[PDB]
């Protein structure tokens, strides 16, 4: 444990929180008062040592590109409904037995994905697809603008707003990386600072091939999510502990879009709109800036051939 229970702790603002029950490195927390943090708090607190490189990254991230006026902006100027990237709500220093550690405070949210697919037998709907990966779109859109990629879109990085389950959010940024820093676009090369790749199944291309992430990189990743949660598979899932025949079956696979279609739906019957989104990311050069719109027009159009349409339900249960 890092705090007492009950303990009031300050942010480098001056703003009080009071701490809850584990959720062993989260918290529940919730705005200092004399009542006690219930299961039912507002917000979370993340805390690890002040060394911790990830927590470091993920705070520096939420607090370039998550405060909640730029955020509220941006919706404005979007007209969206909202914004699936979580607020930054303040973030500080605490001491326990002679050891220093950090925290950051974020809004508490419900489930994971990964839950309700691994609930629903590996299994989401085309609606359902569709509905998270325009919210997916416009929340790599707004991420990519503030100089950022995530490079590990998963099921298990995506929660529900805690009252609202409609609206997705993606976390984790303790590996997200600043591609353009100062406007300024990264080479085609590795990052010496930066070691990881993602993860192993979804990764990038680029990813595999030991270069740092780019935009084009989340696009890849989103498109092989569809495809798993759309089958419950991915080609490759049963070659996982071997890196170069994952990164050979996607090399192959994106050079012929068609087969990979063949490959993971019921014969001659695949949904054209994940043919056609693969197809425009694989157009992008390394440090192009990808036409989001035209990705959600394609997304759009695979709502319309359902009969549906862009109504913001998730269709989860
Ligand atoms: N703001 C939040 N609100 C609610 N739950 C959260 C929040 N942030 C993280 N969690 C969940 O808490 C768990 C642990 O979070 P975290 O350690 O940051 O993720 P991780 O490193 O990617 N995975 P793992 O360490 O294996 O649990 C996960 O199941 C998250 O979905
Ligand atoms: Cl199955
Ligand atoms: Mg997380």
């Amino acid at each position: 444990e890092q705090f007492a229970v009950g303990e009031i702790i300050t942010d480098m603002a001056a703003a009080a929180w009071k701490v809850g029950l584990p959720i062993g490195c989260i918290y529940l927390a919730d705005m200092n008062s004399s009542e006690s943090v219930g299961s039912d708090a507002p917000c979370v607190v993340k805390v690890e040592p002040s060394d911790n490189g990830p927590l470091f990254t993920e705070l520096k991230f939420y607090q370039r590109a998550a405060k909640p006026e730029q955020i509220q902006k941006w919706i404005r100027t979007r007209k969206l409904k909202y914004l699936g990237v979580p607020k930054y709500w303040g973030s500080g220093l605490h001491d326990k037995n002679g050891k220093s550690y950090r925290f950051m405070i974020m809004d508490r949210f419900g489930s994971d994905l990964q839950k309700i697919y691994e609930a629903n037998a590996k299994r989401f709907s085309r609606k359902t697809v569709l509905q998270l990966s325009l919210r997916i779109l416009d929340i790599l859109e707004y991420i990519h603008e503030h100089e950022y990629v995530h490079g590990d879109i998963k099921a298990s990085n995506l929660l529900l707003n805690y009252k609202n389950p409609d609206q997705v959010y993606l976390v984790d940024y303790g590996l997200a990386y600043r591609y353009c820093p100062e406007g300024v676009h990264k080479a085609y090369a590795a990052d010496p600072k930066r070691c990881h790749d993602g993860t192993i199944e979804f990764t990038s291309i680029d990813a595999h091939n030991g270069v740092a992430p780019s935009r084009r990189g989340d696009l890849e990743i989103l498109g092989y999510c569809m495809i798993q949660w759309l089958t419950g598979h991915l080609p490759w899932e049963d070659n996982l502990k071997d890196p170069k025949y994952v990164r050979d079956s996607k090399i192959r696979y994106r050079e012929n879009i068609a087969s990979l279609m063949d490959k993971c739906f019921p014969a001659a019957n695949a949904p054209g709109e994940i043919a056609k989104y693969m197809e425009t990311v694989k157009l992008l050069d390394y440090t192009e800036k990808p036409l989001y719109e035209n990705l959600r027009d394609i997304l759009l159009q695979g709502l319309k051939a359902i009969g549906s349409k862009d109504d913001g339900k998730l269709d989860l249960s």
